[PDB]
């Protein structure tokens, strides 16, 4: 399975940030680059601006969200077709900050991952127990919910990519606990879509910083990252990313 | 009180929709746009390139929503400060479709409306109330908490503009009279002056109902009606024009 770094910018980003965009994709212009795909997901007004930034660049884009619906009486939402056409090749659906602030169930993501499969988008699709959930004992039941509520039947190693959060520690995880989420996350989408289940990737999402990568990203059935803070700055997310020099 | 006339293209728009904003731009050139101000609030996603399109020109531009935090871990939200360095100078905060789908608080509005102004834009603030508190005779007890509620103490007549929405004609067919349009705005500069005195006088009081070329003329002659929040008939300049020329005098 090809490693995916992606960066998760979250409501951070505006057209200074460009630099930072363009330094990423100078780190990848090498052998680096050539071995893994990285994705930085941007805020939605910064979007376009980055796509033209990275026009001829092996860095993919994302959104963070998009909506159900191509289009409509929804202000302030955005399409998975606006991410589209603005230069997005991914979004990030399900992320444990909407889940929690916003409420999205798991039936809304399942709904968005369709609607961005069609708009021709990835699907970065989030999961993850909260400290109650797993002080409940309850942290497999609710990654296993998550993954059959949130994801349709259309699934593709393609089409979806899954990322596990662990919200419960926001503690530091240990190797142990990641290393049993995903063992988890991968015998829970074999289950259920056979074949193409062991073909998913499935990222670390939890903290992930340079000093922490190497043994993060070397646990079993994680194909990778999905790295919050450590992505604002090209320097972080380059030494993330040269874990998988070989 | 110089009017606005304010479009809500809601969730659409695209690079292909930029044609659109040339054509209102070119359409208000005239001796139309010297009487009227204008502003079209577009998808986040096309903002920076909507700025591009408008660069020179009369036309504002909206964002339709905003975070009430500069920035930080709100994966998916959009900070007023995004908004602002993307070329906008309006946000459209509280629209009944965020306050039903999305849960919005006046709580929450009232911490976005703040955050807009922290970064400098005007913050379009809407309210209005539903058929069920139509039915309930709480139609004027519910604009008044939410606006309240909603709007910060640091309110000034260039910081903020309301809209109302009257939620409770939606899906109906029926179109609000005049005498519901001056009744609910009527009360709204009442309560703005009781709270805010002579700000609340210049207030604009957007009329954010149904509005198009066939009806403009006689809501937006309505006292204390200082422009409208326009939906559907904003998508097309041709409407988005034909509201305007209302004004021409």
């Amino acid at each position: 399975i090809r490693p995916l770094v992606a960066g998760n910018w979250k409501m951070n980003g505006k057209g200074e940030s460009l630099t930072e965009l363009r330094a990423i994709a100078a780190g990848l212009s090498s052998d680096l680059g050539r071995k893994l795909d990285a994705v930085i997901c941007v805020p939605a007004t910064l979007l376009s601006r980055a796509a033209e930034t990275l026009e001829g660049e092996t860095v993919g884009l994302g959104g963070q969200d998009a909506h159900f619906k191509t289009s409509g009486a929804h202000t302030g939402d955005i399409s998975p077709e606006m991410l589209k056409e603005a230069g997005a090749t991914h979004v990030i659906l399900g992320h444990s900050e909407r889940r929690t602030d916003h409420h999205e169930s798991n039936k809304l993501i399942c709904a968005k991952t369709e609607a961005a499969w069609a708009a021709g988008l990835v699907a970065i699709v989030c999961v993850g127990e909260t400290a109650s959930e797993r002080k409940a004992e309850r942290a497999l039941d609710v990654i296993g919910d998550q993954l059959s509520g949130s994801l349709p039947d259309g699934v593709t190693a393609e089409n979806t990519i899954i990322a596990y959060e662990p919200v419960w520690a926001i503690l530091t995880p240990t190797v142990q606990d990641v290393r049993a989420a995903h063992a988890f996350m991968r015998e829970q989408l074999i289950e259920r879509f056979g074949a193409k289940g062991a073909h998913l990737r499935l990222l670390y999402g939890g903290s992930v910083k340079p000093s922490n990568a190497a043994e993060l990203l070397g646990v079993a059935d994680v194909d990778g990252a999905l790295v919050g803070g450590a992505s604002l700055k090209a320097a972080d997310f380059l030494a993330i990313c040269e874990t998988y020099r070989n």
